[PDB]
């Protein structure tokens, strides 16, 4: 059962979702499918920027001219040839479509794009933006497909087939229950070493369970939306069958209570009773015994494996001895409960009623605060309200993430002061028209250890007033064969490496 999907050298994965639009100039595919058969420039990986379709690549000073010198021998895998056009009526396509995709810097900072011969490839830009390696790095929407495909010159609204560079072809595709990943036997690099790779679509939980533990699948990893489709017990009995192995990667986010600097109704507008509660949430006893071992407790922000983080930066410890001088000192003091000019100390806190661990750790400090005199509402919604609250900027405290290693730390630092990320939160802030070129100011910065300091010095701003009080650090958990060897994580909570795997 499992034993003969090794015989054919074979993942067959369970997954709650169709793999999607596999269009990856648009955000309906599954990202880790789209990295399988589409690829960038430039792979960015856990020790940095490194080759990869594009052999070398020059950068200009005043940081607007990215001149990439292309690998030669890769081939479309309809049978188009790869080239310098190639990209350039690819990017074009994509950039037509600008709409969509400016949530992404470099989508905006971009002016055109020129071929300079059979395999070289000019890119210019409105202005400078180191990271831009970083996004075109993503396996979208900055990636390669066919030019027989295009629809009329275009690829946003729709293409033809889905013929990329990478080592895997797509096969079969049966919508909501199936997709076949084949072997590319015309791939340029390290070729992939497993014949095929088979998505499964089916339910988390029991029937995943069972399918995994009869070789129905053999393989799971964390998706797209962070959905694990077995829960802890389920892998320790999948461990436990002796058929399997789980891993864990590094850090790939920051789950955190964001903090609403931007709200004069509430004492949440009060530097010192920020502060006073980011000394009042138990990272170490929350992610031990609400989220049991299975996520490691976050110290700082962006923790150390981010790029360009390159420093330790312990946000507030958790001490009430501290935290209850704090709240005296912003005026709230018969009983055990907090007052200051009559009005009791209250705050709204709001919560993702669909993930279950945010409701435990959502009520666990609505009893820690109790205790301390404070009253919490808790109240759990729908993840869009909670993106629609978080940007209408209505709420006192409120659960909430970075983007993730594929994006950080631009994206997460950029969102403070973006509409739609966390500029309610960081808006309440003296400083915050400095803070706030800073930030613009620090993406531009290229010596790496420049803006390495840059990052250090806004964030040292940012945890000096709670903002976010970090808790714990996600992670992708992947589910394999026992004797499958070399799974690795990269820079990325949505791609793995399947060429490289091996039995």
């Amino acid at each position: 059962g499992l034993e003969e999907k090794k015989e054919n050298k074979q993942l067959t994965y369970t997954t709650v979702k169709d793999i999607g639009d596999m269009n990856p100039h648009v955000y309906g595919g599954s990202m880790s499918a789209e990295s399988m058969i589409y690829e960038p420039l430039v792979r960015n990986t856990k020790d940095g920027i490194k080759p990869l379709l594009a052999k070398k690549w020059d950068v200009s000073e005043d940081g607007k001219t990215y001149t990439f010198h292309l690998r030669d021998d890769v081939k479309f895998h309809d049978g188009t040839p790869f080239d310098a056009d190639a990209v350039k009526k690819n990017i074009d396509a994509v950039q037509e479509n600008k709409k969509l995709h400016s949530w992404l810097k470099i989508s905006t900072l971009i002016d055109n794009v020129k071929v300079k011969d059979k395999y070289t490839v000019e890119l210019n830009l409105k202005e400078a933006y180191q990271p831009a390696l970083a996004e075109l790095a993503m396996p979208r929407p900055y990636v390669f497909v066919s030019p027989k495909d295009f629809k009329n010159g275009t690829t946003k609204d729709g293409v033809k087939k889905f013929d990329g560079t990478g080592p895997f072809k797509l096969g079969e595709h049966k919508k909501d229950e199936s997709a076949d990943f084949n072997k590319n036997d015309q791939y340029w690099g390290e070729k992939s070493k497993l014949n095929k790779v088979q998505a499964k679509v089916m339910p988390a939980g029991e029937t995943a369970f069972l399918s995994m533990k009869k070789g129905e699948t053999n393989f799971a990893f964390t998706d797209d939306r962070g959905t694990d489709s077995l829960d802890k017990d389920s892998l320790k009995q999948l461990k436990d069958t002796g058929d399997y192995q789980v891993k864990r990667s590094q850090p790939m986010n920051t789950k955190m209570l964001v903090v609403n600097s931007g709200k004069k109704d509430n004492a949440v507008s009060d530097k010192t009773v920020r502060q006073a509660i980011g000394h009042m949430v138990n990272r170490d006893k929350i992610a031990k015994e609400i989220l049991d071992g299975q996520e490691k407790p976050a110290t700082q922000l962006f923790a150390k494996n981010v790029t360009d983080i390159n420093f330790d930066m312990p946000t507030r410890k958790y001490d009430l001895k501290k935290a209850e001088s704090l709240l005296d000192e912003a005026g709230w003091k018969d009983s055990d409960v907090r007052q200051k000019d009559g009005k009791n100390l209250e705050m709204a806190m709001y919560y993702d009623k669909g993930s279950s661990s945010q409701k435990e750790q959502a009520e666990y400090l609505q009893a820690e605060f109790k205790k301390m005199g404070i009253k919490l509402n808790i109240n759990g919604e729908t993840s869009d309200k909670i993106a629609e609250r978080r940007t209408s900027g209505d709420y006192d405290l409120m659960f909430n993430q970075t983007w993730g290693l594929l994006y950080d730390p631009q994206s997460t630092i950029a969102a403070f002061k973006a509409k739609n990320g966390y500029e309610s939160a960081t808006s309440g802030i003296e400083n915050k028209d400095k803070i706030y070129n800073s930030i613009d100011d620090a993406f531009k910065i290229q010596n790496g250890k420049e803006r390495s300091d840059a990052y250090k010095n806004i964030l040292k701003q940012i945890d000096d007033e709670g903002i976010f009080i970090p808790i714990s650090h996600g992670s992708m958990t992947v589910v394999a064969p026992k004797d499958l060897e070399k799974v690795s994580f990269t820079q990325s909570q949505y791609e793995l490496p399947f060429n490289e795997m091996q039995y």
